[PDB]
């Protein structure tokens, strides 16, 4: 792709993230602890899952940034609406307000409703977020793969601001502690 001069440099909100992440100090990167990570609650914070929101709010244009997932065995990247649900359970869908891709159990799937199949030959170690808010597209790049597409969605309806979004998974296993980081420009 040629995207890659819409870069955006994108950081974590603290006051979104589930209270069992640890933000690092410069703000681009989240793994999950151990426990409760001795933060108050508050109505922004996902209850239910490891997820956290990037700070930046879009409304118009070309956004861009890239987010490494070495080594981890479960995520889900993309964007979301500002005002999507924090607490209980939820799907991942544009029907709730979510434009994701994710990888779980060696598979990765799009947040369709219901989930569509992705197709990738060269597990990605970066992956490229795409996002141009008046053409309605979101696109998932390979950055591991020359920058090969993953998916797109079109006929996007936003329906408000958007702000990146973030999973870092489960760790059940013990193989999934490794941090989502914001790649630098
Ligand atoms: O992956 C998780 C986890 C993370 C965030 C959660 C959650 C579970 O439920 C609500 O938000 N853990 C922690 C507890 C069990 C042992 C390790 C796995």
């Amino acid at each position: 792709h040629h995207h890659h001069h819409h870069m955006v440099h994108i950081t974590l909100d603290r006051n979104t993230a589930n209270s069992w992440l640890i933000i690092s100090k410069d703000r681009r990167q989240v793994r999950m602890g151990d426990t409760h990570q001795n933060v108050s609650d508050n109505k922004e914070r996902f209850s239910n899952y490891p997820m956290v929101l990037g700070a930046q709010r879009f409304s118009s244009g070309k956004m861009y940034w890239e987010v490494d997932v070495t080594q981890k065995e479960a995520w889900d990247l993309g964007v979301c609406r500002d005002s999507v649900q924090r607490k209980g359970q939820f799907s991942l869908s544009p029907e709730n307000g979510f434009w994701t891709i994710w990888l779980w159990q060696d598979s990765y799937e799009a947040g369709t409703s219901p989930q569509t199949t992705l197709h990738i030959q060269v597990p990605p170690c970066q992956i490229g977020i795409f996002v141009d808010y008046e053409a309605g597209v979101v696109s998932f790049y390979n950055i591991t793969d020359h920058g090969s597409l993953i998916y797109t969605f079109s006929e996007c309806v936003f329906a408000g601001p958007l702000r990146p979004f973030f999973n870092v998974g489960f760790n059940y296993s013990g193989g999934n502690a490794a941090p989502l980081k914001l790649c630098p420009l």
